[PDB]
């Protein structure tokens, strides 16, 4: 009966991040700031917290306990938190137990939340019994001591003591490491084994008998369809494909949880399926509102199924059909499949609303499109009665304003920025969409000519025209001519430095920059989105001598010998090229004594790893001719070796990082072996830069109509970047010819060079978005051909280069905020412009005396 739901969650399938950055009223990512006080506390236990995590301990006396065993979790619901915590834990007081539970409010929701884990989702509080008989008496004492209280979530990874909220797991009571995988048990042999966290119970091989004795004392609605494969798990449930059996008709089943997955407006999964129900038969006659077909209980879940859609959401078709390649003349074609589609999204918004319901989050995911470009709209969670001025539960930035009130205003203010993002499909927020608005708008005008402009000026006003019937909104004034493009060179990088030198900010980031400023070790003063970057950028440019010295001499020295890692971009080593060129000579010698030392081992990538690492060796050998650098380098080198021969698969800790190309992969690699070669001569290095490259071309695809190269993912995703893409592998193609002479692979980068006829990316930066592009013209020596290639690509770079007062900004990840770090922001910009005018394509490494670096590695 309930084996069969909970199976479900064991079927196989197919960047949130930054709403936590959207602090109001700021142009840059700052975090969003947001309690389990207990008393009567005994002496015989101490009581603190984690480093950085959720829990609150409860550690007694001053015992021992094993350091893996059977161990209690205890489930409950939020509103009952407090009064669980309270009977629980002045048990486990009162009985010399340690425990843990979750610190406080803000903690629960983030363990609890939709997205949260479903492993370690509902573990409110841990319970720690010395041995298996103080266990098992607990199981009854405590579930004796909150059987009157409401069931709270289901821990998927545990056992249910009965019917109870008490549940039960044998796991590591400690955190036991190693050096291939996270948390680890104990054998009683190769003690070496993994603990096993998913979202069903498992034993370990070796207290299965315990089990087993446990098993001994702890006491279809549904049949009718196939559950063939899951599209989606959430902690909130699954979101199943079925067939109807004797029908074979394809459904949606959609599964709510009870007490989990809740929201920011605390609703749980049924919750907000009851609303889905709900809306979905308001809009029955509705024809292009998803059909339901049944709800029902099976077991403790709850399964809304429903009309299966054929085709694709909006973000899949903008993918798939934007014509995105420049193939001269041809974008009629997408002008009216966009007219098709949005007409229908106008009068589909506008029977929703006859019928007296808002959707809530109308936005691309959720508007679907058939083969023949029928409009369907799904997923009705979000779902509000049109006047309400309720807050919603989510917001999909990008598609939303504060300035919004009402539901029903909400629907057509996201249709109104949906309109236009079919024509451009590039992400903003309403932080940075006062600026942007200017540079889309004439992007689209000069792109598809003044009619289609027209088209989507009139339907966008007719848009207003629908938000002024729910509430006060009066939108600015229009002007295009104010905004103008910039293809002077120069010029861009001088304004974009003014830019930078005007939003200083005075702590010790030095600069505004990615949310990984603050999510990451050493993210605050490292080159990729740390002061390094911007300290550097501006020293190329003689720029803010002053404040340079500053930060470094009060912030970045006392920092450096306390930044665990030596990553070329995210560690020291990005840190001493700007040290060195900066005078401070004696600094980085000392450093360079401890990198042979603390941890030359397994990640060999650029942004992180050992070839980052070496490459900044060599060139620091190059510029000092102390060969005890080179004899570093050759110690990297056979480290890399030993590497690749324990395994060729890398492995990825950054969740935008890819295992190919130049940041993370392969051909980031052969940028070392080039250099090696470069200095030493020793044909072998040559040999297998060469082979790294060779190597990572294998998972490229040309496609066929376009001559473009990308590189292909484990997820059939084709990539253009500098991270992740086939740019990246260009530069070290370019880099291996600069160094040897040659014009290999020749037919690989003249099908990636092509790039630059791309109209559009969804982002604007260097790594991941249009900054990439720039790196383009930078690799190609003709003259004649470079002046074509660069008129595209600076196309390109003013769909997100912001004139503000009278110098220029830069928008950082999905422009929803500015920044100024290399890796989304100006720098990264202004080092690639930098590289154009230098015909150096390197120029965005931090490398020692880089503007002598080409010249000293050329062939
Ligand atoms: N009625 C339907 N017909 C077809 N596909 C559907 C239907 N309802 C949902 N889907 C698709 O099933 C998948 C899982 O749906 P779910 O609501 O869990 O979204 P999700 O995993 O959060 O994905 P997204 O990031 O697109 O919101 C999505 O690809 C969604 O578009
Ligand atoms: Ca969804």
């Amino acid at each position: 009966a309930m084996n069969t739901v909970l199976e479900l969650q064991k079927l196989a399938h197919d960047n949130m991040l930054y709403h936590r950055y959207l602090k109001p009223n700021s142009e840059y990512y700052k975090k969003i700031e947001v309690i389990y006080e207990l008393n009567d506390i005994p002496d015989t236990y101490a009581v603190f917290l984690d480093n950085e995590s959720v829990w609150k301990h409860y550690h007694v006396k001053g015992s021992t306990l094993p350091e893996q065993g059977w161990k209690i979790h205890v489930t409950s619901s939020l509103e009952d938190s407090k009064d669980v915590l309270d009977k629980v834990a002045r048990l486990c007081i009162d009985k010399k137990i340690e425990f843990k539970h979750l610190k406080d409010k803000d903690s629960f929701m983030k363990m609890n939340s939709k997205n949260a884990n479903r492993a370690s989702s509902g573990k409110f509080i841990t319970i720690y019994p010395t041995n298996n008989e103080v266990f098992v008496e607990l199981l009854e004492m405590i579930s004796l001591a909150i059987q009157d209280f409401k069931k709270g979530p289901y821990i998927l990874n545990d056992k249910r003591w009965k019917n109870s909220n008490v549940f039960y797991r044998y796991g590591g009571f400690k955190g036991i490491f190693n050096e291939h995988g996270e948390h680890c048990i104990r054998d009683k042999e190769g003690n070496l084994i993994k603990d096993q966290r998913n979202p069903f119970y498992q034993v370990p091989d070796f207290v299965k008998d315990f089990d087993d004795y446990l098993n001994t004392i702890n006491n279809s609605r549904l049949g009718k369809y196939k559950i063939e494969t899951a599209l989606s798990f959430s902690n909130a449930g699954g979101v199943y494909l079925a067939t109807r059996k004797k029908d074979n008709l394809k459904v949606i089943i959609k599964e709510a949880r009870p007490s989990a997955g809740l929201d920011g407006a605390a609703q749980d999964a049924l919750a907000r399926q009851k609303i889905e129900y709900d809306a979905l038969k308001k809009l029955k006659d509705v024809s292009g509102v998803v059909n339901l077909i049944e709800y029902f209980q099976e077991w403790e879940h709850y399964f809304l199924v429903e009309e299966f859609i054929e085709g694709r959401d909006l973000r899949q078709w903008i993918a798939q059909e934007f014509p995105f390649f420049e193939d001269n003349n041809g974008m009629s074609n997408h002008i009216k499949d966009v007219k098709m589609i949005l007409l229908q999204l106008l009068d589909l918004i506008d029977s929703m609303h006859n019928q007296g319901v808002a959707m809530g989050d109308l936005q691309p995911a959720n508007i679907m499109v058939t083969e023949d470009l029928t409009v369907r709209i799904i997923d009705f969670e979000t779902a509000m009665p049109v006047n309400s001025d309720d807050r919603p539960a989510m917001l999909t930035t990008g598609f939303v304003s504060h300035e919004m009130k009402v539901s029903g205003a909400r629907d057509w203010f996201g249709f109104k920025r949906l309109v236009r993002y079919l024509a451009l499909p590039v992400l903003t927020s309403e932080d940075l969409e006062g600026y942007l608005q200017y540079n889309h708008l004439n992007w689209i005008k000069e792109n598809y000519g003044y009619e289609f402009y027209s088209f989507i000026v009139d339907l966008q006003e007719k848009c207003d025209k629908r938000i002024k019937d729910y509430q006060t909104f009066i939108p600015k004034e229009i002007n295009l001519n104010d905004q103008t493009s910039d293809f002077n060179l120069t010029s861009i990088i001088n304004k974009l430095i003014i830019g930078v030198e005007s939003s200083l900010t005075n702590d010790e980031r030095f600069i505004n920059g990615d949310i990984r400023q603050f999510e990451m070790n050493g993210g605050k003063f490292n080159f990729l989105t740390g002061g390094s970057g911007a300290a550097f950028t501006l020293t190329k440019n003689k720029s803010s001598i002053a404040e340079v010295d500053k930060w470094i001499q009060s912030v970045l020295l006392d920092n450096l010998p306390l930044i665990e890692e030596d990553g070329l971009f995210t560690g020291k080593t990005g840190i001493l090229a700007l040290l060195y060129d900066k005078g401070y000579k004696e600094v980085v010698l000392n450093e360079l004594k401890i990198l042979k030392d603390n941890i030359n081992q397994t990640d060999i990538s650029i942004r992180s790893g050992l070839s980052g690492i070496g490459l900044f060796v060599i060139s620091l050998y190059l510029e000092t001719e102390n060969k005890e650098y080179l004899k570093l380098a050759k110690d990297l080198e056979r480290m890399i070796k030993l590497n690749r021969a324990k395994d060729k698969q890398l492995k990825v800790k950054d969740w935008m990082a890819v295992d190919i190309g130049v940041i993370d992969g392969l051909s980031g690699v052969s940028l070392f072996y080039s250099a090696l070669y470069s200095v030493t001569q020793n044909q072998k290095y040559l040999e297998e830069a060469e082979v790294l490259i060779k190597e990572d071309l294998e998972s490229t695809k040309k496609d066929d109509v376009t001559g473009v190269l990308q590189t292909v993912d484990n997820k059939n995703r084709l990539l253009p970047y500098l991270s992740g893409g086939s740019i990246g592998v260009a530069i070290s193609i370019w880099f291996l010819n600069h160094v040897s002479g040659q014009d290999l692979y020749r037919e690989e980068m003249n099908s990636i060079l092509k790039l630059s006829k791309t109209r559009c990316t969804i982002s604007g930066g260097l790594f991941d978005g249009a900054g990439s592009f720039l790196l383009i013209p930078s690799m190609v020596k003709n003259d004649k051909n470079r002046e074509v290639i660069l008129n595209e690509v600076l196309n390109l770079l003013n769909i997100f280069l912001i004139e503000k007062n009278s110098y220029y900004v830069y928008p950082g990840q999905f422009s929803y905020r500015l920044a100024d770090d290399v890796y989304t922001g100006s720098s990264g910009i202004i080092l690639a412009l930098m590289g154009v005018i230098k015909g150096n394509p390197l120029y965005w490494l931090p490398l020692v005396n880089s503007d002598e670096f080409l010249a000293r590695t050329k062939v």
